[PDB]
């Protein structure tokens, strides 16, 4: 079983995947494609490399092109500092091959919006937000319903489970209108399997606390992002290239 | 002079202007197309019809197109209500047609991104921010000082002085990094005079604010222009 | 009546279709963006201006971006001199709003394809070849039956006659496979009135043999487009710009 | 050495290609996905499979995806069906790889024309054409000289005196005017090797003949490589 990507395997999925970023017109700096951005959740997800991007197989595996991830701390005014990690504006393009998935996780702190460029994605979540400590949260314009999954979801050997809660179902395509994925909320998404493009997907979000002189001290050490999934949520960081 | 804009000339506008947003894969739909999207900042800018939008006069006014304006309030905890307006998110198409201008202003609460999608964005903007409210504000990366104005740029007959203030100058292209615009501080941009093709930016901002996700939300106001005039041009747009 | 267009309403016009073109990633030259490029088939057209592009009113009016008109003579046997006239490169980009319409027309020689790249292209033709002479015409791939007109085409007022001969119906959109059209066929199309976008459609064809050192001496006062109705086919040329 | 590509290559290098296609809005259906798409020029090119499609090595390799190839005798006076080869339509979007090149060869019949859609092509080619079968033929507007060519090219390995001949150059960009390559004339082509993007490149030319519209153009062969064994990779792409 693979353990890691090949260094030929990476550089052809990143070069790839920021040039069709390029021919969408999303703005794709050399920074932007390095060797974090190609992202694999979990040491067991590595073997979606045996067969490749486009075996159309499971496995949580996407790109993740990020343009911007603006703190918005500027000008704030200190008595708001306590919650300025759930503000801040995040822009990324994630391209997620065909049959491939972000895993289920949901944010304590972001909030995310999608707008599909190309192919079409099919949104997993929970339509009730996860309990997080005694809060009292507010409330203004709660998740939708949405519909039982359809037919055709294959979902990763292993991960199965993981996907249980996310059980109202969405499918969006180029040119509807924006979709809202409430903070505090199990999500994921998946390119159809039969889909004979990437999925690519702008998200706009609010700031990203993910691993990578802090915007404010309380954000030193911050991760936002909690997997089910136990080998994705510890353990999926840095991306092992070979 | 020009009072208002004609029906026809309102209906072209943003015809081209949604018609151009959606080639440029921006997701347009109707109700995003109305009667507010096409912007004229003060009654004597209406004047920017008696030639037309392809004339390259300086005059200020311009289309946006929002996609998305979501309030962010949801799972927020109730001890961040009196902050939550400087959060948020929005997602706009800007359409500035050749040497027209977004007019001089400032946000209290809302921070922008630009991402150029067509042609080339000029901006003047003032380095330092203005004290709006709270003295006791929090920094970070504080806006760049860019570089000097460069010759030749026409301003708008009798607002030349508003942009007296905005001494720092950046221009933008497809590609480049976004460039982010902190909240508090005065901006304004144009479309070169002599561009082949309107300029078409992509902004992702916070909220927001035109007159609830809170009650302290109703009626609040977060532009601030510099020229009176351009204050009054942003309520509703006169079409005859 | 209006009897010409103005330079403001021609220049916006223009100005407006090549900013799509680019949008769309044609190659538009400044040459290419003229006084000749927006066109107006017969004077009772320039009504077309009373009212606007965006009326939504039928009308013979359209721009025409051509990157390419390549007589293809070079290279070419000289025995072939005769039929070099039927060959060619044409390579244009069409522009034509809601409601208006390419007016019914046939070419001897030339033979046009269509890829729309923006709305969806109705394009009504005669299945059936014109009869040009005693000629002893070659046949390999005849045009397709196609479907019968559907309903909501308003014709343009006092043409509506010259839309007789035109019984076949085809709907094209973008990602279609190329659509085409043989020489010697009646055929005209139109942006649907309720479209939401001017039609943008890339015609890929042989020569185009218009008014505007031949290629070849037999070329010289060659016109290859005739008309149906007498308004455009005798005095359509030249756009009146005041 | 690599004697075929894998099949997993080949998915993937046509897959890519063709979304990369549609992203351009180039018009992709299933039946133009096929086994010969993509190009291997010769058994010792497989080996630009050895380290890839971004080694930026000089190999040449590519992908060709025809919307259209329509032979325009429709119509024709028989009279001209001696000729008739010589005309018909094409359009087909080629992608090639940083570093990768479309071989010195020319067509006696076909006539071509350049659109670049994405990166830029540098295109080497002969002013003079050669002289293939008939004697007499027509001229109008000669072959450009264009400039010498730019320093630092590197050529496929084995393969650089085939380019001898083709001393003419011109590199192409998006939006540049179209770019005529009149039939009988030597030509090849190449992304550039630090290219950040695959070369696509949309192609508007004349029938192209690969081994019936008229009974003559059976079995025709309109493609004339310079090196040997770049005309026997043309035939069929061996995919393990
Ligand atoms: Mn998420
Ligand atoms: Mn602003
Ligand atoms: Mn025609
Ligand atoms: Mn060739």
């Amino acid at each position: 079983t693979r353990t890691a990507i090949s260094r030929r395997e990476y550089d052809e999925w990143l070069s790839e995947a920021a040039s069709l970023a390029r021919a969408l017109r999303y703005p794709v700096t050399p920074e932007m494609v390095n060797d974090s951005a190609g992202i694999v959740f979990g040491d067991d997800q590595y073997e979606a490399f045996a067969h490749g991007l486009w075996s159309r197989e499971p496995y949580e595996v996407m790109v993740i092109l990020e343009s911007l991830n603006e703190p918005a701390v500027d000008g704030l005014p200190a008595a708001g500092a306590a919650h300025a990690e759930y503000s801040g504006l995040c822009d990324k393009l994630m391209i997620v091959h065909p049959g491939k998935f972000c895993p289920p996780h949901f944010h304590q702190r972001k909030t995310e919006s999608y707008e599909v460029v190309l192919g079409e994605m099919e949104v997993f979540y929970a339509p009730e937000p996860v309990t997080v400590g005694d809060d009292d949260v507010l409330s203004f314009s709660p998740m939708p319903e949405g519909s039982p999954w359809p037919e055709g979801v294959a979902l990763p050997a292993g991960r199965e489970d993981s996907y249980a809660g996310l059980t109202s179902y969405v499918r969006l395509r180029a040119g509807d209108p924006k979709f809202v994925m409430h903070r505090k909320h199990l999500h994921a998404f998946r390119c159809p399997a039969d889909s004979p493009v990437p999925l690519v997907v702008r998200e706009v979000s609010t700031y990203s606390h993910e691993p990578t002189a802090a915007p404010l001290p309380q954000w030193r050490g911050l991760h936002d992002n909690t997997f089910v999934a136990e080998a994705a949520n510890s353990g999926r960081l840095a991306t092992a290239i070979a």
